[PDB]
């Protein structure tokens, strides 16, 4: 690893390598920096969103390019560059769900994409109850209780999650996540239905 402009080296050193201490150049971003580096916080699920929201702006104070308007295009590229790792870094990050995934991707897991069979009785009979509940829910009342029932679950699905990372029981929180999508659609399915209002 090595500078774009000198060849000034990398040293092996700590992290945040976005200028050349030798002649300022912004550098190529590094792909093998986790977003929990970048956003400067532990490999966690649980995350400071306040301070990631400073950190955001830190970085967003330094990549963004509009600072490389009037710069090189080598430059301008890494700017740009930089800046989208920046934003989905951040996204990633601010949404436990996205969080929970991300951070089993990092340990090495990948996610079957809804796999509506790999899933468990007790859990699809829930599914099916909430699915009847909100297309029988057409009262503005009728419509709390599902928020309820969904926003109930999701805190409890959290609470759980966050401690299958706490012991390092990956196949829970894989199992527990895929739930946590389930809900999220419904969520976003209510908030569509109350659109109207
Ligand atoms: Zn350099």
């Amino acid at each position: 690893p090595r500078c774009w402009n000198c060849g000034g080296p990398w040293g092996p050193g700590r992290e945040d390598r976005f200028f050349c201490p030798q002649c300022r150049a912004l550098q190529a971003p590094d792909p093998t920096r986790d977003y929990f580096s970048l956003m400067d916080c532990n490999r966690s699920f649980r995350v400071d969103t306040a301070k990631l929201q400073h950190r955001y702006q830190q970085l967003q104070r330094l990549v963004h390019p509009d600072f490389f308007s009037q710069r090189s295009q080598t430059e301008k590229d890494f700017s740009e560059k930089h800046s989208t790792l920046v934003n989905d870094a951040y996204k990633t990050l601010l949404a436990p769900l996205s969080r929970g995934l991300y951070l089993l991707k990092l340990h090495g897991i990948e996610i079957p994409e809804r796999t509506d069979y790999e899933m468990d009785r007790q859990f699809l009979i829930e599914i099916m109850e909430i699915n009847e509940k909100l297309a029988e829910a057409e009262s503005e009342a009728a419509m709390k209780e599902i928020e309820s029932i969904v926003k109930a679950k999701q805190k409890e699905f959290t609470d759980n999650v966050s401690s299958a990372f706490e012991q390092d029981d990956f196949e829970e929180a894989k199992e527990i996540l895929t739930k946590m999508r389930y809900f999220s659609n419904i969520e976003e399915k209510i908030k569509l239905k109350k659109i109207p209002l």
